[PDB]
């Protein structure tokens, strides 16, 4: 192991997802909420969105966490997989991470307008996100949530 693999180890060590939310953006209603650490790699999490979700022409999602470690530019990247096939992919940047904070982090999913969404029906239990975590370029996790539309 390098240093760089012992400092993302670390990170991940802690690191807490504390509460998220989804609103549709255009009317500010709550659509999802959850305070289970959908993070967290290595378990195939699961979410139930309401199908009208689908619907929105963008989202906003809060994202509560928590940072014992210092981070100069955490982001995320996430893929969106339909069986196996990335449909999307979204790049979102925090920025510098106090040592030992918790810090609210809001950013909003827009729909493309190249693409047309398959029905909620189609599009249940087949939908993963891959969720990664990076300081800058040093990935800290990888992780999982299987969508179910309801
Ligand atoms: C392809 N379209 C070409 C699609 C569409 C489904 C993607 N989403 C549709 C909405 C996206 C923005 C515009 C309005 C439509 S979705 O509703 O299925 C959706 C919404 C939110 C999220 S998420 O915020 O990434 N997130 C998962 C998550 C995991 C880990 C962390 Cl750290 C944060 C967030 C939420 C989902 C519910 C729990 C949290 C994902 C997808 C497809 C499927 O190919």
């Amino acid at each position: 192991m390098s240093a760089k693999d012992e400092r993302a180890r670390e990170i991940l060590r802690g690191f807490k997802l504390n509460w998220m939310n989804l609103r549709d953006a255009e009317t500010g209603k709550i659509l999802w909420q959850g305070t289970e650490d959908l993070s967290v790699p290595g378990v195939e999490h699961e979410a139930r969105v309401p199908k009208k979700i689908l619907k929105c022409k963008a989202v906003s999602r809060e994202l509560n966490f928590s940072s014992t470690e210092q981070m100069e530019k955490f982001r995320l990247e996430q893929k969106v997989y339909f069986k196996g096939q990335c449909l999307e992919e979204w790049f979102f940047e925090f920025g510098f991470v106090i040592p030992n904070s918790t810090n609210t982090w809001q950013s909003l999913i827009e729909a493309a307008p190249e693409s047309q969404m398959m029905p909620a029906s189609v599009l249940t239990g087949n939908v993963i996100i891959e969720t990664k975590f990076f300081d800058d370029d040093l990935l800290v996790s990888t992780s999982r949530v299987r969508l179910f539309y309801v």
